[PDB]
């Protein structure tokens, strides 16, 4: 009783250290496409069946003119993160892994990173090192008449990393396909007006509505294992790793008020690693002034990190060494993950200060769950 | 396990009592008022031989009394009616508990088709909707009265062939209760921009509608003359020591683009399951969900389909679609049994939600007496 | 002798019914691809290999712009049942099952739910039920300059039903796919001038030739029985059932002469279900007027069914609770499938009172036949 | 000692000759695109999982335009070959097979056919045989404004022929999918430009910069064994065939200078049955005017066929009846591959006579090679 | 199953055969005539040793007599100067019965190359048409008179090593028959718009065109000196009791998009299936056509192929195509179904014009039973 999963627990951290030990890393491209989004934006990725995938390195650019007779635009908060709306991830049983936005994935590899994904830090070096290869990277404004360009990637998640393969997915099943659904922005997403709200755009800014893309390209990089393990039984695989859903997902949320806590429940069941909390108060993003504070409470009455907007700052000043952009809040519970099971019901707390019209709050999840 | 023969022998009990007693339909009682005065009733069935379920007639007239607004049905319309049923056995233990809309749902899926309704077809014959058994008028123009017709069939037995959930009531002198909500004058009308759920019409005369009267008839179905044999009366044992209910519920706290999953409980065997997608008011057909599934924990979903391909079986099971928002889960043939709290349940993956959005689930179940 | 055999019948009968009353019937998406038919139109889908298939339920939707000046086009007889031109399916041991078109299966369908396949009734209820969901629709018309949004669903069976497995597939060898394969319409198929014959196409008029598809969808959803029963001897699985093809197929023949009986032999070892005769007249399709009478004879100069074409379909409406289309006819064998062995040779006959050129029957079949 | 290798030669042969005469030969398609290479040019083909495969057969068609105003652009010597640009195949278990260049992959086909792959031949019969059928066919020119149409087929080869399986593939397990990838030519790859090295493209000229495809389309059509005989202990099966990879790998070299010998050395393990060598010199491809003499050598200083680029011409000759265009010399070693281990250490020479700026060598081989 | 003693001594009796007899082509009969007073012909067959087929030569000089009008070759043009051949044996059983154009495209199948063509290359010893073995003018201009050559191969024997379907004629005296019936004034002609099928020339001047004569030469193949042993006469008792046959049909019904089956009987060993697409006179290149295929029952297509893939396997089989006519080979696994229809050849069409027909052709093995 109960001892048959510690066993269980042993045998997979087993078998995925042989499977580690033994099995070849290999990186390949498995689709590029370039297209006007005006025709066209979203698509279907049907990748490789070939042994354990850990997860798809997606890079994007784009070519966006400002048509404009007079009037520039400039990067929103979330920018270049934006060039993909939605990201969703279907395995060869066809059960949902990640289905989010491409502004939460993006926050998600930054704070696996402890810093902005894929960026080039600034140094005293002589040498020149720098931002030469331009990875991530768009034009801070487009002026009237210029077209700028923009490189993007994410990383879209499978295996939770690349020594835990919690979440890796067993590709083998011939005929049984694996899905990554793209969402790409688009001339209606990518570009704001003033005073409309900037959350999904790119652009925002009184040359907005002569924007467009001339193009955008993308490529997937499908990460997997090759020459898998074989033992007496056969493949040596860690079952629970294989079996275990590594999700972000994204949600949003209305009925906020000045003063009064607004709390959002955490599900049962899943194992939260992550919460991200952005506070769009009415299409308007603001450094910690529109909060009181931040809070995760086990009910009860309970507080476990209830703290002042720059205090709860602080804390992932530690985790990224830098803040993410205004209005953006990020908790991380990856040692001890938020399982409503083991400690009751939980929720993630927004007390605000201001409450403009049309205010939510939207939340993005990383969490841990059983296929079964 | 002597399960076999306590199983054989409740089968034949229950064939000799269905060849051997006799049914019948019999009104218990009848009622006119004014949703002003009062619109909670409690109907004292009569105790007598085996009772397998109420045939509910309600009427109902009501004036649009605004001076140039309209009404129209909501997608419910008259099924809104009863707002809530409540059965109480002899032996004080509740079997349906749940609202009327709900109850007319359960009635239109064991039917296989719209619940007494009238199909169209080419017929020269005059065949058609002729008794407007179930009927109301599609809008109740300002200053108009309409009249209105709705049944429902509160059951206890299963069906006219199985009497599972059945009640024996020549028993006790105690008391059945049959308690029964109607809806008034406050929650038959809804606003335009007001949700409709509960509403019969909804626009924008809608304040100034009112019931002129209702009127309700109770039929009792129950087989009587029943069998008796050496030990005394033949009855299925089973049959009558097993509950057959109806429930509601409402669940809230869902998120775009994450599972919310509603658990199914143990111990009982869920035959069907309906969910309602209350998005805050709205009620879409199916554009605001990703897809919906029945899953157990740990071994995933067994019909995870998008909303199309998940209306799709419905209409398999009564022959057309459900009101929008409304989704329905045919698991008659092998039911939803955990054993263990939540190791299965129901879910629905939103593609958007509104302020105030909650699912309002209905349960049709067979549980022990225990 | 012989009891060998009626003892096989009763192990097969047993076995079906442990296996129905102990597995957990599953339906799964296995794949979903959208794509435009000027560049492909011919899918090769590789199931999944679990347990017991009894079959897969296609969805199929598709836009279509009439980008004629003037004109507009009309849905033909058969409309969206001609998105699938055919369907091919191959188990593990690479054996045919069903080879046919889409809509012969579609006919089938609606043979076997006893009404229009998957289609809303229309009553007098007052509560909200109807065609809400559309589920299998297409506009009746697309006019010049506009685009029609269409969904069709096709179920391909292995199994004969939900409660007999006969026909039905083990899919367990790994390394040994099944194949399900779909031609779909395409810009060459789905149009036809006026004038032309409507047989395959989805809508036919005046602007058929600038009529063309944006895109067509389509996804599978394979059903099949998990969690398979084990006895002292293991897998207890119906021998017969699992051994047994439950096929549809479709063939075309000509040479139909005025007031002469045209006759179509059934072909022996076959044991057809039913039978499907599409009197295509030279592109013509008449409710019944060009034909005398229809019949089923076993030679011998002996019909047991010979009836002028109203009587005929008076028993047809008595299956499907109303009329094919237009020149489609339908004959129910089940109880008692036609097999020459046990009745000697026999031949589908209609015998037709006018002939155009160009005139052929189509015919369907359902069948059950040995796979060795 | 060694004895069992000559039994395991023996059980493979006997098996290999059960197997063809059992199995039932198929060739069925599993896949048709039609696509716009400005949009794309990379597929990866999921054929069906069906037996042993033993190749596919990949027919290619396109429509080019010639949109310059004035100048015209003729073939290239490849010409509709360099369609394809690239071929690569993974088994199930994810092992490379085939990695090489359309043009390689032709000179294979037709070295293994004898003559021009798929040709007409030209003879003196009234009977009007001849090119009826445009099998393989590309327009001589195109000229300023108009449209070529043209076709292309390639054998990809896993077992090395009909009667021999060596390099077969037994594609049986279910969920482990093959993989055929097809990079095909596309506005950047197939219009050389005068001056511009030919070598990839598909037509040169003139007018090249204004040249563009309208439109590719491929069918692939795969060939395989089904029904496969059973025995006592199951499936017969030559296991040495299929557990050898029969491959086509191409390379290139540089650092040629004139009169001095040039060679590519074979590496070890590996069995060559076939050597192309490509002089590309600077983008000239001259008929061995450019060349002293090519040779085979065993290293000890061993020439066994050290030739002058006539005699060598001559000895293809006798292989394919004609020569291989300009700069492609082709080396036969089927009947004694060229094997390190049974030989030492062997390298193809070229000994130029003159060397333009980036000279170079392309190498295609042909071999046999263990799985482990 | 003492099959396999059987065929082990059938194949060692062949091979003695083959090796102690010697090979024999020797003229039987020679004829000139004039189609319009006969064209039908019965040659009787030298009854000695082991008859392995006929080589017969044909000459033809045709005259158009139009006054302005030329003609030009149809598409099978000189093969069409044998309209049908049929072969009876000495115990009155018919081996081949079909038509002269089917045979030259066996002989073709068989060879791996138009029948006894001279390729062109690029030798600049002057190889090539030195000889016209099989020849006709490409037109024939109003006036002129054109001469014509050609060969058929009539086999008993599959091959010159393989005497499956070989005639023992050393036998009784009774006669072997070889029915020739040749192309005549009224069908090697075709008018524009008329059907070529059948036809040599077509064109304006068609109906003024005649045949001056036609003349013809029977060759016959055989072994002689055959190889005696104890019983006697060394013999492959299989071989000898087996028929190699080519015989053709004709099929209509065909709709477009439709799948038109050509079933295969029973009991025959297809060798080899050619089926010609007479659109209604109208001969394409494949454009009338979705796909061909052969297909088993319940068990699909074994070959479902376009029309250009089609081809691409007859490339590989004749170096050359394959219009209108299509061809299949089946030689290493021939049909064979034990049940009539078991397996059929198919055609869906993709353009069906008035009086379209698919003419058959078949090569198949079958015993004498």
């Amino acid at each position: 009783a109960a001892l048959r999963n510690q066993q269980a627990m042993a045998a997979n951290l087993q078998a995925r250290q042989i499977v580690l030990q033994q099995s070849y890393p290999v990186i390949q491209q498995v689709e590029t496409q370039t297209f006007d989004p005006a025709n066209r934006s979203v698509f279907d990725v049907t990748p490789a069946n070939v042994g354990i995938v850990k997860g798809f390195l997606v890079k994007v650019t784009a070519a966006i003119t400002n048509n404009h007779a007079t009037e520039a635009v400039a990067l929103t908060d979330f920018g270049p993160a934006n060039l993909v709306q939605r990201v969703i991830y279907y395995d060869p049983d066809n059960q949902r892994h990640t289905e989010t936005s491409g502004w939460h994935l993006h926050f998600v590899n930054t704070a696996k990173q402890g810093a902005p994904f894929l960026s080039s830090m600034v140094t005293d070096s002589p040498i020149k090192y720098g931002d030469v290869m331009n990875v991530i990277d768009a034009p801070a404004t487009i002026a009237a008449g210029a077209t700028g360009e923009l490189t993007m990637y994410y990383w879209v998640p499978l295996a939770y990393s690349e020594t835990d393969l919690t979440g890796a997915v067993l590709a083998n099943v011939p005929q049984s396909k694996q899905r990554l659904k793209l969402e790409f922005a688009n001339n209606n997403t990518a570009f704001a007006a003033v005073g409309a709200n900037p959350l999904e755009a790119i652009y925002q800014g009184a040359g907005a509505a002569d924007c467009e893309f001339e193009e955008i390209s993308y490529t997937v990089y499908q990460s997997y294992l090759d020459q898998l393990p074989v033992g007496q039984n056969g493949y040596i695989l860690p079952l629970i790793d294989l079996s275990t859903l590594y999700n972000l997902e994204n949600s949003a949320q209305a009925g906020l008020t000045p003063n009064v806590d607004f709390v959002v429940q955490y599900a049962n069941l899943y194992r939260y690693l992550s919460t991200i909390a952005v506070f769009d108060n009415g299409g308007s993003f603001n450094a910690g002034t529109d909060i009181n504070y931040l809070s995760q409470r086990t009910a009860n009455f309970s507080d476990t990190r209830k703290l002042d907007p720059k205090t709860w700052a602080a804390q992932t000043r530690r985790r990224i060494a830098t803040d993410f952009p205004k209005g953006v809040y990020y908790c991380d519970n990856r040692d001890k993950p938020i399982y409503t099971l083991q400690y009751g019901n939980v929720g993630f707390v927004v007390n605000p200060k201001t409450v403009n019209q049309n205010a939510r709050l939207l939340m993005g999840y990383e969490y841990f769950t059983s296929r079964t």
